[PDB]
């Protein structure tokens, strides 16, 4: 331990080197000179987020309005012909054809190959769907296939009228479903019925502040209980995640059954706890339905928490019970506002007189559970006795209604679909009966990609940091970076996407459900990498959508405002025969042009990327921005690899150089060196462009450890840096340059006390993150790219009680574990200090550090002395997607993130029927 100058003239030094290294061989002044020189190829165009966000938000408005119209037209066929049905029974003169999926494969259809649909898919004829359990032959479902065997014409004039449509069904009650571009059905067993889907289930019926009341008592335990849990999960799953509820477990006293106490918004975590809690249920004791009913009652009646205000009911799941409890309906009901939804789970001699007669002097149904065939069956038709109010409304109620990101059933990823009830529109000049209109026929539903949205989202106008993300009422997200399935549907708040911070909380609260503003501000941006984050200023640009709930925000950091394209109008350097000369070509798979497909082999997609340039800027049906693009960023590339690189064949220190750039060029100057470059060559997705983008420095991102593909000795150290350029006095960052660094000859040269082979002290060199990247001991190097507390906790522990590291930890719930939770960890530099200095203790001994960050690089050089000295691993540090369960649901409904609810309801009709006990 020398002293504080001796490690300051140490860190100079190695700082100097380190920067000259970087800098002449990476040549970002001869990147800029290039571009500065040049300066006349290309222009300079203003970037207004304002004006982009306005023009994305109409667009999306025309599209959802033209799915909508075709939804509409669609009803309205279905509700005529329904109307006008003869409803005959003799079928054996007339055979019904139609082609049924699933089958041996009515119709034999010829099933020809599309784009836009991965399968074999037909346009004569549509596919009809049927459930296994659901009998095909009978009457009852054969005068459905006749009255629905006319929506094909529509089905037809839909797709021919606008061809952009992806699907189109119709769901009825009886379990049909008839989709236009007949493909076979995926499955070459399935529970799949049309009317448990979120799609069906949200146009069914209205929001609803539900409550389960299970009975607890004594009697049952067992099968019934086993059958009651079973029931209620799959009561909460039939429920949405725009409703809210509670179960509570009557036992001579309404308990609740899990740590909310009041109406929770029953999204994933709320489910998934309310799940753990009803599958630790302990029945013993009596039963007291006063309590419980009074419980539950104040609790509807609480309006201080956050609720849609729209149809409370309550749901009672029992086996025998006769207290009428009048006292509590016949008096505290005046409003009429509770639907008793009474139920019979398992087998019970107790009368079902008292049970029958709540459940129908309360405004709501009985329905009977024998065993676990009808839980799957006879849990949906609460639906159909909430959607009286909604046929009686009947204009007004016909609404449209677009759900929530959910991974589509037939294989083609994230799709948001509309719906539309259909009732018995059946002689309403007259209105003759009216009894069985209150039944919903069924509803039906079109549906769109999030590659249609993103087709009207376009991400490469601007610099990768940048970037569309649209917002819902609920606060879920539509579109976003970060937005990835891992096959439930996809859900992701905002806070949960991006980094956490009051700002980004306030203009959430504020200004988002129907208001436009923009903010500048200052807060963490997290790396793609789960490794990362950074300090920056970005400013969110927002506007409403009118025509739907949704709301979309642009995000501009303040060195994208402009943008950069080709002024109007090489070639042949992207040709793999010349890379010997022009360095390894990798093209980004962008949709360059409608004729050529994604190849991300990459090297058949170079040579047909080049060929199809060959086979002329006349571009009829040709994206020319891209391609112009590309073609002058490969230019710059070349120039580049040519007049600097080629010079200097090769150096011992330097393993490799490389350049990323806006367009998707990256070139490697040898052929071997460039064999194994691991990354992807869309220059958006790659994690160190970001980083060099964000950090005004020298970024050194640290190998992996523990992989295969070697990435330790014959790869290198990676180093980046984003380049500037100036053209009428503002700032652009156009692409980064780096090289590979030797291991070996880092290790030599860091040889330059710090000796090897004893351990007395360690001189250890780290990044933002705390990954190793140079050490003497020869057992670290080893290990080397590897995280710095999995090797050493003490000193990275005192590291960050100290506060010279700072760490947040983000939640992400859609991974892949072997639903899964993962904590991730994110260590960066806080303070703007660059000397600290102190002992740290582990009791008996006491060792003496003193670490100094590097300049001008996000390096910190720290000494300390070995740990032979002092035995001390408290904890090991780790940092990684961590398997946890955090943060708890308990405490974060107390105060609940900010949400906003639909103004129209349907309950409470004033000339319901429900004569029917
Ligand atoms: C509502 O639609 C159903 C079919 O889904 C119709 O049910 C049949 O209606 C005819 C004529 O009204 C009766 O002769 C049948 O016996 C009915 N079926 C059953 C099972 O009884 C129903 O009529 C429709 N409502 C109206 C007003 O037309
Ligand atoms: C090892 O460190 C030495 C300096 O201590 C570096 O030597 C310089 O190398 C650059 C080119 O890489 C030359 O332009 C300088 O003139 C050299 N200076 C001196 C004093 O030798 C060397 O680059 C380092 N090598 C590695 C592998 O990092
Ligand atoms: C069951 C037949 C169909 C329903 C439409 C389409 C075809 C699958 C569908 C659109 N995603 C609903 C669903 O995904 O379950
Ligand atoms: C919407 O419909 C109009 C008219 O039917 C059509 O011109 C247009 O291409 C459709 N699609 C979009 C996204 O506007
Ligand atoms: C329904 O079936 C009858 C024969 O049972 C047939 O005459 C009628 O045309 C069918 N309805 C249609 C095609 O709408
Ligand atoms: C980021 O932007 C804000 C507002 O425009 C500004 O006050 C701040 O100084 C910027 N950050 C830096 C690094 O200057
Ligand atoms: C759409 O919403 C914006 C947001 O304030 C409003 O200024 C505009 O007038 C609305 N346009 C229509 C046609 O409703
Ligand atoms: C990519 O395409 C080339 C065609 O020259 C082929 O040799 C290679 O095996 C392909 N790579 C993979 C991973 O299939
Ligand atoms: C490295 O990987 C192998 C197999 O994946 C495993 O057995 C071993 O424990 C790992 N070593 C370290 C240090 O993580
Ligand atoms: C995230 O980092 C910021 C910046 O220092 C800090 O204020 C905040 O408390 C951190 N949050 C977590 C979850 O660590």
């Amino acid at each position: 331990f020398p002293s504080a100058v001796t490690i300051k003239s140490w860190v100079d030094k190695m700082q100097e080197d380190l920067v000259t290294l970087a800098k002449t061989a990476s040549g970002v002044n001869q990147l800029v000179d290039i571009y500065e020189k040049y300066q006349d190829l290309y222009t300079v165009e203003p970037n207004n987020a304002r004006q982009l966000v306005e023009i994305a938000a109409r667009d999306i408005e025309k599209l959802l309005s033209n799915r909508s119209k075709a939804l509409v037209r669609l009803a309205l066929e279905a509700e005529k012909v329904q109307a006008a049905h003869q409803w005959r029974e003799d079928f054996a003169s007339n055979e019904v054809v139609y082609y049924n999926a699933k089958d041996d494969l009515r119709i034999k259809p010829v099933f020809i190959e599309d784009a836009n649909f991965g399968r074999q898919i037909s346009y004569q004829h549509a596919a009809v769907h049927i459930p296994t359990d659901i009998y095909e032959g009978s009457t009852i479902v054969l005068n459905e296939l006749n009255w629905t065997s006319a929506l094909d014409e529509v089905f037809k004039k839909n797709r021919e009228e606008d061809p952009s449509l992806l699907w189109q069904v119709f769901g009825s009650a009886t379990g049909l479903a008839r989709y236009y571009p007949a493909s076979p059905w995926v499955d070459n067993i399935d529970l799949y019925d049309v009317r448990r889907r979120p799609w069906y289930i949200q146009g069914a019926a209205s929001p609803k502040d539900m409550l389960i009341l299970v009975d607890v008592s004594g009697s049952v335990s067992g099968l019934t209980l086993k059958l009651i849990r079973t029931s209620v999960s799959e009561m909460l799953e039939t429920l949405s995640d725009d409703d809210f509820v509670n179960v509570a477990s009557f036992n001579s006293n309404a308990q609740d059954v899990s740590c909310f106490q009041h109406l929770v918004q029953a999204n994933v975590r709320n489910k998934k706890v309310l799940k753990d809690a009803v599958n630790n249920i302990t029945a013993k004791g009596i039963t007291d339905y006063k309590k419980g009913f009074s419980f539950a009652f104040e609790q509807l009646l609480n309006y201080n928490v956050s609720r849609a205000n729209c149809n409370k009911i309550i749901m009672l799941f029992t086996d025998g019970g006769e207290e009428r409890a009048q006292e509590i309906f016949n008096k505290y009901n005046k409003d009429k506002k509770v639907r008793v939804f009474t139920f019979s789970v398992g087998q019970h001699n107790y009368d079902r007189g008292p049970i029958q007669w709540m459940a129908c002097e309360n405004k709501g149904y009985y329905y009977e559970i024998p065993s676990i065939g009808a839980i799957r069956i006879n849990t949906q038709e609460y639906l159909d006795v909430l959607g009286r109010p909604m046929v009686l409304a009947g204009d007004k109620a016909k609404q449209v209604q677009w759900t929530n990101v959910y991974l589509d059933a037939l294989e083609l990823g994230l799709v948001i679909t509309g719906t539309l009830p259909v009732f018995n529109i059946t002689g309403q000049f007259e209105n003759k009966t009216n009894l069985k209109n209150q039944l919903i026929l069924g509803v039906m539903g079109v549906d769109v990609s999030l590659e249609d949205i993103k087709r009207l989202t376009p991400r490469f106008t601007l610099c990768p940091n940048g970037y569309y993300f649209a917002i819902d009422p609920n606060g879920y997200v539509l579109l976003h970076p970060n937005l990835q399935p891992k096959n439930e549907p996809v859900t992701l708040d905002f806070l949960d996407a991006e980094l956490e911070n009051d700002i980004k909380v306030e203009i959430r609260n504020k200004m988002i459900d129907g208001e436009s503003g923009e903010k500048t501000f200052r807060t963490l941006v997290k790396s793609q990498d789960e490794r990362y984050i950074d300090k920056g200023n970005r400013t969110y640009t927002w506007t409403p959508v009118n025509g739907t709930d949704y709301s979309l925000a642009l995000v501009l950091p303040t060195y994208s405002f402009y943008y950069i394209k080709a002024k109007l109008e090489d070639s042949e350097t992207l040709k793999p025969d010349n890379f010997e000369e022009s360095g390894y070509t990798f093209i980004a798979p962008r949709d360059y042009c409608n004729d050529l497909k994604i190849s991300d082999n990459n090297t058949e997609f170079l040579l047909n990327f080049n060929e199809f340039i060959d086979r002329t800027p006349n571009n009829p049906s040709c994206n020319a921005d891209l391609i112009n693009r590309v073609l002058l960023d490969a230019g710059f590339t070349n120039e580049l690899v040519q007049n600097y690189w080629s010079k200097q064949k090769n150096i011992k220190g330097v393993k490799a150089r490389f350049v990323v750039t806006d367009g998707g060029i990256t070139r490697v100057y040898p052929k071997e060196a460039g064999e194994n470059w691991q990354e992807n060559p869309e220059t958006y997705e790659d994690s160190f462009y970001k980083r060099s983008l964000d950090n005004d420095n020298y970024v050194f991102t640290a190998p992996y450890f523990n992989k295969s593909g070697p990435g330790a000795y014959e790869s290198g150290i990676m180093v980046s840096k984003a380049v500037e350029i100036y053209i009428q006095g503002k700032l652009l960052k156009p692409a980064v340059v780096g090289i590979k660094i030797d291991v070996n000859s880092w290790i030599e040269n860091f040889t330059k006390d710090c000796k090897r082979n004893s351990d007395v002290m360690d001189c250890v060199i780290l990044d933002d993150g705390g990954f190793l990247l140079m050490a003497n001991h020869d057992d670290y190097t080893n290990q080397i790219g590897r995280f710095f507390g999995e090797i050493d906790p003490s000193l990275m522990r005192h590291l960050v009680n100290i506060s010279v590291y700072a760490f947040n930890k983000s939640y992400d719930y859609q991974s892949v574990c072997e639903s899964c939770i993962t904590e991730q960890t994110q260590y960066f530099f806080d303070n703007d200090s660059k000397s600290f200095s102190g002992v740290l203790d582990c009791g008996n001994c006491s060792r003496i550090f003193h670490g100094e960050k590097l300049m001008n690089t996000n390096l910190i050089f720290i000494m300390v002395e070995s740990k032979g000295t002092c035995p001390c691993d408290t904890r090991l540090l780790i940092q990684a997607e961590q398997t946890s369960d955090g943060p708890n649901p308990c405490d974060m409904v107390k105060q609940p993130r900010y949400r906003k609810g639909p103004d129209v309801c349907f309950d409470n009709n004033v000339l319901e029927d429900y004569t029917d006990c």
